[PDB]
RNA sequence: GGCUGUCGUCAGCUCGUGUUGUGAAAUGUUGGGUUAAGUCCCGCAACGAGCGCAACCCUUAUCCUUUGUUGCCAGCGGUCC
C-alpha cells in the first residue's frame, strides 16, 4: 500500500475531530495519519483528476506559504495546468470577472517588458 | 438661480464587482511602518474605480539659444566729463 515513502502527518493536539476516520496516530504526543486509508484515496482522486483533464480540463494549484511556494511553480508550470504560489487575491475566481483584467494589465506589462 | 464665506488646502468622501450578516450594514477605506497627504511600502476577502492629494499653470533663483532700440559701454578714438 505505502507506495508513499515518508510524510507521517504533523500537528499534535491543535487537531480536528472531522478527521478521525483517516487516523491510526498517536505517538510523542502527536498524530499519524493512515497508511491504508492515504492510498485508497488516490482511487476517487487521481481517477476523476486523470479523466477530467482527459476532456481537456484547467487545473489550478494554489498553494501560499514560502516553504513550498515555487515548489508549485514546478510541474504544475509545465503542463495546461495553473499555479497560485503567493497571496491568493480574494475572489479571483468568484469575482474572476473583475479580476480578470488586471491580467489583461500584467499582458500589458510584459508585452513591452 | 448665480455668486460668496466657513470648517479647510484640512485628508478626507464614495461607487462597481465579490465576499460576510436574516437585516440596518460591513469589507475595500482596519492593521505594521512611512509621508505635507487615503503619500507610498508591506499586509489583508477583497479586486478595481471616481472626486480629492500630487502632477500639468504662473512666478522666483542658475545657465543656454535667438534678439538688439527707446535698453547696454567692455576694448577702440574725441571730448563743451
Ligand atoms: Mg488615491
Ligand atoms: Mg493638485
Amino acid at each position: 500500500m505505502l507506495k508513499a515513502g515518508v510524510h507521517f502527518g504533523h500537528q499534535t493536539r491543535y487537531w480536528n475531530p472531522k478527521m478521525k476516520p483517516f487516523i491510526f496516530g498517536a505517538r510523542n504526543k502527536v498524530h499519524i495519519i493512515n497508511l491504508e486509508k492515504t492510498v485508497p484515496m488516490f482511487n476517487e482522486a487521481l481517477a476523476e483528476l486523470n479523466k477530467i483533464a482527459s476532456r481537456k480540463g484547467k487545473i489550478l494549484f494554489v498553494g501560499t506559504k514560502r516553504a513550498a511556494s515555487e515548489a508549485v511553480k514546478d510541474a504544475a508550470l509545465s503542463c495546461d495546468q495553473f499555479f497560485v504560489n503567493h497571496r491568493w487575491l480574494g475572489g479571483m475566481l468568484t469575482n474572476w470577472k473583475t479580476v480578470r483584467q488586471s491580467i489583461k494589465r500584467l499582458k500589458d506589462l510584459e508585452t513591452q517588458s
